[PDB]
């Protein structure tokens, strides 16, 4: 009786994983099923389903999930394998928690300025320049083209401002992250969110702006500049957008934006009776040089396998995202990170809708996070 491996992933990885699964099935007789799940729903769907025996055998996603999923006993440790040496230790460590490896990374990433060269032949070097350019575009195209869009109320996208000015999630110490020392309402975090509010107040961003508006408008030729990640580029290229990638403009002279750095990878369900076969699929096939490069070609980010990064290092997009990631900060993978996102998103929603001062919203966010952690 042929066994089956089911994979959950975002829309970006489906086609390539589907094809690779078909190849694995032809060779080995193992059925492979690739199921789209919206990225924002994967971890919660898995937290719910895995204990009920209805979780996928493999899930694809971001390394910040690892602590939460590892402490809850839902993802399987990955034993050593022949290709381990071929992956950057930084990417492996992102997928490691409590001394064990919990995923096979395929790429790293950070958000950056993506710009449509039809509207902005040369990208802005500072946020002040970006603001002027966006206002010009907004006036000149009289509403049909947005000067600038990002997900205005989503912490992940506003983090580069927060971190740029010296905010932090959990204090980095020589003994590790201090989850009792939260920096998301410190003076730097306030200054970063005040920059967000400035963008809204100057009419550059709208309170309703979110990921879908950003992504669709840019893909459809109706946005000059956005702050988004490498996951979005292939769709833009396929839609015929003449785009470039550059670091987010410096917040002020000599003060760079500092985005989150993420690592994307494959994780195995510890409750799955196919976990051994899932691990084999990942280490013996997914992890190989050609397979990792083919994943890049289907979903181009920053490859985590060293000899694959070497193949793409001169792609202008890789160059741009790399320059952005160089000023960035890896997301924590500790379980407590789960408590951060909703509180901060809610704070930023209050700010961009003029419901609270930056100081009040962020101070309350931090109180909420601490209570949840404790
Ligand atoms: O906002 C909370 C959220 O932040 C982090 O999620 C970000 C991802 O790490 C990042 O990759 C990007 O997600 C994209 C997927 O990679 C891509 O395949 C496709 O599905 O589009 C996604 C963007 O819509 O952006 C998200 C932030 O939206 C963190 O990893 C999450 O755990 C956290 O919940």
């Amino acid at each position: 009786m042929q066994p089956k491996l089911t994979i959950w992933c975002s829309e970006k990885q489906v086609d390539i994983l589907q094809k690779l699964g078909e190849e694995f099935k032809a060779k080995y007789g193992v059925e492979v099923e690739v199921q789209y799940v919206n990225f924002q729903d994967i971890k919660s769907k898995f937290l719910t389903a895995a204990p009920e025996g209805q979780g996928a055998d493999i899930i694809v996603g971001a390394h910040d999930w690892v602590g939460e999923l590892a402490v809850n006993g839902l993802i399987e440790p990955i034993p050593n394998f022949s290709d381990l040496k071929n992956f950057y230790e930084t990417a492996l460590n992102a997928f490691s928690y409590g001394g064990k490896l919990y995923g096979i990374p395929y790429a790293m990433e950070a958000i950056a300025l993506i710009y449509n060269k039809d509207y902005v032949p040369e990208p802005p070097k500072t946020m002040d320049e970006l603001i002027e350019i966006a206002k010009q575009i907004d006036e000149e195209f009289g509403g049909e083209v947005r000067g600038f869009i990002t997900s205005a109320a989503e912490f992940y996208y506003i983090a580069p401002f927060i971190f740029g000015y010296g905010g932090y999630v959990f204090k980095q110490t020589e003994k590790g992250l201090d989850v009792n020392d939260i920096g998301l309402a410190n003076e730097g975090a306030i200054k970063g969110v005040k920059l967000l509010k400035r963008l809204v107040d100057e009419g550059i961003l709208d309170p309703s702006d979110n990921y879908q508006i950003m992504d669709s408008m840019f893909r459809e030729g109706q946005a000059a500049m956005i702050i988004n990640g490498p996951w979005a580029i292939k769709a833009y290229k396929d839609a015929g957008i003449d785009y470039g990638v550059a670091p987010i403009p410096d917040l002020e002279p000599g003060v760079p934006a500092r985005p989150f750095v993420g690592v994307q990878g494959f994780m195995v369900n510890a409750k799955s009776p196919n976990k051994l076969l899932a691990i084999e699929f990942l280490t013996s096939f997914i992890a190989k040089k050609e397979t990792m490069y083919r994943i890049y070609l289907g979903d181009p980010r920053l490859p985590s396998r060293k000899d694959v990064l070497e193949l793409v290092k001169d792609n202008p997009d890789v160059v741009g995202f790399t320059l952005s990631a160089a000023n960035g900060i890896p997301m924590p993978n500790v379980p407590q990170m789960a408590a951060v996102w909703a509180a901060m998103n809610d704070a930023l929603n209050l700010v961009v809708n003029g419901k609270a001062t930056v100081e009040e919203a962020l101070k309350n966010a931090v109180e909420r996070i601490k209570a949840q952690i404790q």
